[PDB]
């Protein structure tokens, strides 16, 4: 484990193994490794097109090392434009028929993160281990706020801070899920990732995880157009393109998916979960829809649509419910009102 | 001057301008940047490959800020360095033989690749590498011969420093220092560790105002004149660059086994070096002149290679004498003694 080998390596343009970049990856962030040699390695990393073996390599350190709950039999829907946090939206919708172990974090792009969304509700963001467990079995759902559960990542902190750019970290998040759900739905920002985070992905061990990229650039399923996704499980990978319409909708305005801030994307979740917003709804629906299909309960994107259409109905109580078992169930009224 | 922007910019391998890559360097040399960042800007720089303006900004900061003496009229061997075979430091032996015929500003440094340095080989002569800028220039007239070790001269260097010696590989300004000479020297023989940066350099050279500088990359792959086969060098001059290929043999002799060109250390380049001196080392002196024959060359004081190397051949018997005058002059002359006895005589 020779750190100044490595970075020759890769200055070198050479691809690392599976073994060498878990073992650099758990050195970096163990904080074994000096600051300089961290931020040389990872712009090297970067400059020669991280590789699926050192996607995979650093997210098995990941896991590794970060805090654990056993809930494989849960489902996550995995992570811009600042459109409404409609993974969170979904989760919820989700929770209903199947245990929601959501990994999350705040934004670094002005209030929209599913922390933060969730922390408007009234949740408590903050779930200790044992106590998530348990919300878990009383309500079907649970937040696993990462920067509380990857401890660990501290120590890279730092250079990823001074640096200010996309490091291979960026990408991991969403294939480090604490619970170790194995039903998970994952969005990309870009569809050189989807084939890159597909391939990867199909070495950490998965029961189905469906990743996704939409136009006109989103990590989620497209409000406005195609989606394009890949379908990773124990036997592959399937390629599956879609169009908003093969859910049986009209392309919705992306203008009405966009927000504001924590509070505006509550607002428009709940106003969704009343009936008073379409626009919102249909793109919490689309997406729950393809979640649904992961999890095997319906055949094709359509009757998933319609499943959760059925869903939604009743979210606003599960919500209800899941705030006031973990939160403060009147910073969840307020928004109710009317908003 | 926002660093995050011209990190950025290179991670997209955007080549610099001649004057933002200046204003980086001097920023970076004055210790103003943090280390991460100086850390990714080399290592971001070099896996893009620098470029010539890159080259001539980071030159032109490195000279406005290093100490320096005149004598522009010098000439210096200076090689860019590489991950060779652990070669003799003939540079250095062959500025010796310059300086029975032109003032010579020894640009050099120590080394972490074994002790293979140029500042380390003088040091185990019995020379004293740290000379002051106003003895130096004494020196040089007393003797017509200094050595200008870059950590001295350089001293604003320090400040990437740890960074370089963190990260333990080539960033751009490992070749630097021989275009960097804080005599001024305008006559100077560079060595090139690829048939690459030749070019590279070589155009960056041709900006840095020199009256007459020759960059050399030799098989099997060294900062030297080729003892093996060819010789690739650029001739740069105010007029323009000229290339030229040439073969060991050019010189009237037949290759050089490599074999016998390695050291192992500081005192065992001395003593091949010392020996090549007395001429119980044919193949080491054979490599030091058919580099110095290129360097002569250089000073217009013949016409062709094999006109170098002849002259060389008259030079180098007087040598071991003019060492002994330089040691003696400015340093421990029994080191050199001792080594002299060490390499039989
Ligand atoms: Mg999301
Ligand atoms: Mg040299």
């Amino acid at each position: 484990m020779n750190i100044n080998e490595i970075l020759k390596k890769l200055i070198n343009k050479s691809d690392l193994e599976i073994n060498e970049a878990e073992e650099l990856a758990k050195a970096i962030i163990r904080g074994e490794v000096p600051e300089i040699l961290v931020s040389a390695i990872l712009v090297a990393l970067r400059m020669k097109g991280e590789s699926k073996n050192e996607i995979v390599g650093f997210a098995r350190a990941m896991r590794e090392l970060a805090i654990k709950i056993d809930v494989p039999n849960a489902i996550d829907t995995a992570g811009g434009l600042g459109t409404v946090n409609v993974s969170t939206a979904s989760a919820i919708l989700l929770s209903l028929v199947n245990p929601v172990a959501k990994h999350g974090n705040r934004a670094v792009s002005g209030k929209s993160g599913s922390a933060d969304v969730l922390e408007a509700l009234g949740y408590n963001i903050i779930v200790p281990p044992e106590r998530a467990k348990e919300l878990v079995n009383k309500t079907n759902f649970v937040f696993l706020f990462a920067q509380y559960y990857h401890p660990a990542m501290k120590n890279v902190a730092n250079v990823r801070k001074t640096l200010g750019i996309r490091t291979i970290f960026n990408i991991l998040g969403p294939l480090t899920n604490p619970a170790n759900a194995k039903y998970q739905l994952m969005g990309v920002f870009s569809k050189d990732h989807l084939d890159l985070l597909s391939k990867s992905a199909y070495e950490l061990d998965f029961n189905k995880i469906i990743l996704v990229y939409g136009e006109p650039g989103i990590d989620e399923v497209s409000p406005i157009g195609n989606t394009f996704m890949k379908i990773v499980s124990k036997r592959g990978i399937e390629e599956v393109k879609l169009n908003v319409t093969d859910f049986g909708i009209s392309p919705i305005p992306i203008e009405k998916l966009i927000v504001n801030s924590a509070e505006d994307s509550a607002i428009k979740i709940v106003r969704a979960f009343l009936g008073k917003d379409e626009h919102v709804a249909e793109f919490i629906k689309i997406n729950t829809a393809v979640a649904l299909f992961a999890l095997d309960r319906v055949g094709d994107f359509r009757e998933g649509y319609e499943y959760a259409d059925h869903l939604i109905e009743k979210s606003l109580d599960k919500l209800n419910e899941i705030i006031s078992m973990n939160g403060d169930v009147t910073k969840l009224k307020t928004i109710v009102v009317k908003s």
